[PDB]
């Protein structure tokens, strides 16, 4: 509840004293990476899935993580063990870290910081939420660092992108499932690679009986679709009940949405059995 | 040259106690902005130009600066005498700032840093630079945080990117200009209100006689060309010799290039002129 340490570089650190060097250049120039993942009952979920992603996000920067993957796992314990937690969020941070001449990397910082487990984690509501669809389309100028995060609600609380007119493109923050008429679940395959809680949903809908079908989403989909979600690390399993003018359902979430959300529960479960 | 102090939030302190806490937006998620430019005879070059365009930049990420222009100038003066410098570079830094839960901005950070004037500031060589076209073309995942600076060199010290295998678009660092056998200037229009060397720079070439055309550049320009050069604020004006395998004239710098060069400077002292 109360936070009491962070981690940088390897060393705890009271939050109070957790500071970093002007001339980091996340901080000069945005220049960084980042994973979050949540823990329960003591244990971060799909850890190794998570380390693997953080490694990989850090060789597409040329980053070179400072510890390899068994120690950041023992920090990251430790770090819960100091807070006294056994439910929390956990976010790994890795700057393009302090250079001498404001530009050049020569060793990036590692932050590992730790929050309560968000409240709204899992809400699994019953009613959908409402979001809009938006062109894929700043025009590429040096002076701002800064995923997009500019959006100005519009009446909903997020969105899906639209490239051509044509294509449905997801947002950084989420993936994006429809559920068909014949419980046929399609998703993009463009973050195979990258998703998390997307994997454990696909491979707990095919358990189940589902075909999953991994393609590029045509907007028109979004007129014969019976079920929309989206799956995301502190959603979990998130019904989607309205997308521009579009209601899905009554607005309360789909059958299978609804079974995908328990069957991910289940993969939890399951995780947290081998631990 | 021993710089002593930056700014932080208005307040000058020691470089080595100039650091902010982890919880900075900037740290996080990359979210910020940025301004950079010279000062010579102990003035800031064309400020007020920089300081609309940190203002504006500001904007375009709803960040509020926490001071006004009259401010924020006196605040930059006052750090060049601290420094008891005349000469330097100036880096202005806006970040997302603190905040509470690691997401909403709630208050931005100011930063000031102060630079010996770079070395290579206007170097102004007669040896082109070599540079290489690229496709325009991470696919969208919220781990990076970070203008691409990603490029491996590949025997060039620059690039310029080519979109849809037609259309010449400028990189974040640079402006690209061609001077066409006719003594026509070309150059882009979409950083029309971003490029601040870029202005001075057409300024100048009108000012001086020659055509100056904005509008997108083919591909199929830059085998026509006599001319190929690059603004921004450290190069001053840059001749370019090659791009891939085409050497312009003998790769030492065109005689429209080198009148630019010496125009700009001409720029420049005018400028300090008025101060
Ligand atoms: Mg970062
Ligand atoms: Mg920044």
């Amino acid at each position: 509840h109360m936070i009491k340490y962070y981690n940088i570089n390897g060393q705890q650190v009271p939050v109070e004293n957790a500071t970093l060097h002007v001339s980091d250049l996340s901080i000069l120039r945005g220049y960084g990476i980042f994973d979050y993942f949540l823990a329960r009952e003591g244990h971060p979920l799909f850890l190794d899935d998570y380390l693997n992603r953080f490694y990989r996000s850090a060789a597409e920067l040329y980053l070179e993580i400072p510890f390899d993957k068994a120690e950041l796992r023992r920090q990251i314990y430790a770090l819960l063990q100091a807070n006294e937690v056994r439910e929390a969020g956990i976010r790994l941070v890795l700057t393009g870290g302090y250079s001498p001449d404001g530009y050049t990397p020569v060793n990036p910082n590692l932050l590992i910081m730790m929050y309560d487990l968000p409240a709204s984690a899992w809400e699994f509501s019953a009613q959908g939420i409402k979001i809009i669809t938006h062109p894929f389309q700043l025009p590429e100028v040096k002076t701002i660092n800064y995923m997009l995060k500019t959006i100005k609600e519009r009446g909903a609380t997020d969105l899906i992108y639209v490239d051509q007119g044509e294509w449905i493109r997801e947002s950084a923050r989420s993936n994006f499932f429809l559920v068909m008429p014949d419980n046929t679940i399609v998703t993009a395959d463009e973050k195979i690679l990258w998703g998390i809680t997307r994997r454990q949903v696909i491979d707990a809908a095919r358990e189940a009986g589902y075909a999953v079908e991994e393609r590029r989403i045509h907007i028109t989909e979004l007129d014969q679709a019976r079920e929309a979600f989206f799956t995301s690390t502190i959603k979990g399993v998130m019904a989607i009940g309205q997308i521009d003018d579009r209601v899905f359902g009554d607005g309360t979430i789909g059958k299978v949405t609804q079974e995908l959300q328990d069957l991910f529960v289940g993969k939890v479960k399951a995780y947290l059995e081998t631990c």
